């Protein structure tokens, strides 16, 4: 009933990071909390965009229906990540469907709660926009400086970012279907496997539904190498 | 100023706006030219405009506590800056100065802010666009980069040309360290990179770079060493 740990996780989302601190808790106080089993749908393409979504635990995939009826995976999101901001603010119908890929918990911020806040007080929207512009310039600068690295280094970094702590050993849940991560990391399915094999030597075991980092420092050291 | 207005539309600032309001905002622009070394603004002054570079290079810098210029950013043709500080009405954290002669478009802040105070739906619309772009940039930062330094330099150059075919010359600052910093490259490497780009028809002079063939430079950049 406090959702203290869960709100702490939500504060790392793009949505929550963009808000001025004075308004964070009041917005989180109006959250709609839900759990989903593996395979369960959060929403379907063309439905009304009733909320902004923040994954607290698990993996959620977004997919679009193609003209020939296949499902194209557009994104995969996990712990501490938000999605749906733009569609919610424009009030356009969902352009994708969303489905729990693992069992998961989501914090939903109802669209009217967030939109109405901004219709009421323009100072809030101006203030959030200021923050998002700064964040944009910052990401563009990171892209301009992004150097090449190895696929294994990408996967290490990814895995490191999924742990949150700086020391010890660790478990991280991963989807069964490994193509989801490959898409997210912009890698070939082979390359990801190749990448995994190479990480054995850095202390990483990759089971069917989870990965294990024997030691963070070693992995972190592997990621920060030639 | 239609050609100059066209270049401004490439900026982060103008891209993010509702298309149906652009022209009226662009209509209240103050256009200014700057000599090399001329100040655009200085640290602690009031942010009263958002700036878009129309031509040339502008560097932003802070003073180290021991009194040294520490360059923070360099902006060129079609790029905007000062959005956040102007919308927050806080003092400038840096100074800005023309590295080359330049043209810049200034958007008075009150023009922009009063529009949103009058109709918060404008800001709601702009914010939707800035969130979608944020997501796109974050997605792109997770995807494996494989390109070499010379390829990155190649892409940097290609993006400065704005034409898909033929030849172009792009103004570059005299001091190539400003580009090195922007690309997150050791100055050594930037030079090493320019050497390797000789093969793709890129000759780098004092105040400019000459691209003999765009398509050929795009080919080097896209390649997975290499040859003409
Ligand atoms: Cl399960
Ligand atoms: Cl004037």
């Amino acid at each position: 009933m406090a959702h203290e740990a869960q709100k702490a996780i939500a504060r790392n989302s793009l949505l929550i990071r963009s808000l001025p601190e004075q308004h964070v808790d009041a917005l989180l106080s109006q959250a709609v909390w839900r759990s989903y089993d593996r395979g369960e749908t959060l929403f379907l393409q063309e439905e009304k965009a009733q909320a902004i979504h923040v994954v607290i635990d698990g993996w959620v995939k977004l997919f679009r229906m193609t003209p020939t009826g296949s499902e194209a995976v557009v994104s995969v999101f996990t712990r501490g990540e938000s999605f749906g901001e733009a569609v919610a603010l424009r009030n356009t119908p969902y352009p994708v469907s969303a489905e729990a890929v693992t069992p998961c918990e989501v914090m939903h911020i109802p669209s009217p709660v967030f939109v109405s806040l901004m219709r009421r007080d323009p100072e809030i929207c101006i203030s959030i926009l200021a923050t998002t512009f700064g964040h944009l310039h910052s990401l563009v600068a990171q892209l301009e400086q992004l150097k090449a690295q190895t696929g294994a280094q990408r996967v290490a970094e990814f895995l490191l970012e999924l742990c949150d702590c700086d020391t010890g050993a660790c478990e991280v849940t991963l989807p069964y279907d490994k193509m989801l991560i490959a898409g997210r990391l912009g890698m070939k399915p082979e390359s990801l496997s190749r990448a995994f094999s190479r990480l054995k030597a850095a202390g990483v075991t990759v089971k069917r539904n989870h990965a294990e980092i024997e030691d963070i420092a070693l992995l972190r050291d592997y990621a920060e190498s030639d």
